């Protein structure tokens, strides 16, 4: 039915870009594809939902959203800041940069490139709703693609970066290979690798479940 | 008519991205949608077309296009060579990168503790550039027409056809065209700055119009070279 009635939603999707220059720019792969369509199963069922979206393969504006367009991380994070107070769920789906360019060129540049961090909105929200600053925040949904390499195996860096980004629940991609969707509460339930569509409704399907738990 | 009747077109479009690990990369804003029109009225006017494309994933097709797909400016770089002997035109309208990262991590680099390391930067071969010394070296008797693009902008050293005039003449292509950019939207400015520039002086006004009233006009100057030899 429609369980998310009255429910705000807050959902950033699609990678960042971090100007070099007018013309160029650190960016990466993301297609927003997962992010957009759990904002599209989140309207769906019902719930008011906002969209911060960054670099996207192209993708439609899904009906009944409200889109917000951003191009850095830190454009992503004030957009974020500004749409917070009255959310009650917050998806971040987005690739968002880790690092950016500390210097950006007023021209096209014609010589390495300094960087420097940007802020991790994810953990922000985690502190600030902590900090008593998002009493309205019910839900925090991280997002995080994990791989096994030399110094772990996938669920490993999975559970790890759970516990360090203190969020409700971790949407895990390992990179046809099936997913994991990680609680707080030490939950872990196997994302099955099916449409974008299907697994979107697996992970609201979650966050209902953790809604209706608090 | 077909005035392209014959012709066989070699075109690049899109941008290229520069890989920093398999996820990251320096990319740039070029859609591809202008390199994109120049292929498909090309082929509309009886060109046998094939069609090295960029970061232009979600753009269709051009219908009958021989589609080739690339990632870096390398990879762009030995598509055009693999391609060129067979072309009788080259129309190289990509936003090739000047510059790859010297190094290319193996897995995404991890956010440390420490702080973040700079990325060195290396230049990437001229293809533009490559395609006409292998011309002037007799590597490519059926290249009839080269054909480079520009982004140009006034500056504290010179207006738009300053360095656009000096660009042509450098890069020794056939034809440049300059600023065929933009969409004609509303509340889009025209700066009244595009042009056809010939390596014979000839010099003609390009209307920022559609990209297909745009692709048009660019074809009709690549027509009347090919003509005038
Ligand atoms: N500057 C950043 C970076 C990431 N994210 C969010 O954090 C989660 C992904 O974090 P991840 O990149 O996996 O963790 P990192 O601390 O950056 O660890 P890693 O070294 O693996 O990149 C996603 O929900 C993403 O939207 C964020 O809010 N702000
Ligand atoms: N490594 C490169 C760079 C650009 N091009 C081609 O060169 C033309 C554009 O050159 P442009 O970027 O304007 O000149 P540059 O020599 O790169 O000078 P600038 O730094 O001003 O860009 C386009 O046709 C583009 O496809 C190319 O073949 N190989
Ligand atoms: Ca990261
Ligand atoms: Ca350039």
């Amino acid at each position: 039915h429609h369980d998310m009635a009255g429910v705000k939603a807050l959902v950033t999707a699609g990678g960042t870009r971090e100007p070099l220059d007018p013309v160029r720019f650190i960016g990466n792969r993301s297609s927003g594809k997962q992010g957009y369509a759990v904002a599209r199963v989140l309207a769906q069922r019902g719930a008011d939902v906002t969209l911060i979206a960054g670099n996207t393969a192209g993708l439609i504006d899904p009906a009944g959203v409200e889109m917000v367009h951003i191009g850095s991380a830190t454009q992503l994070r004030d957009a974020v800041s500004k749409h917070a107070p009255d959310a009650n769920v917050l998806v971040m789906a987005a690739a968002v940069a880790d690092f950016r360019p500390a210097h950006v060129a007023a021209a096209k540049i014609k010589s390495s490139i300094d960087l420097v961090r940007n802020d991790d909105v994810l953990a922000g929200a985690v502190r600030a709703r902590a900090d008593g600053q998002l009493p309205n925040m019910r839900a925090i949904v991280g997002f995080a693609a994990e791989t096994g390499d030399a110094n772990g195996d996938v669920l490993f860096h999975a559970r790890a970066k759970l516990e360090r980004k203190g969020c409700d629940l971790l949407v895990v991609n390992a990179v046809h290979n099936d997913g994991w969707l990680l609680s707080a509460d030490g939950t872990e339930s196997a994302l099955e690798h099916g449409s974008k569509t299907l697994m979107a409704t697996r992970i609201v399907d979650s966050i209902a479940a953790f809604l209706k738990s608090q």
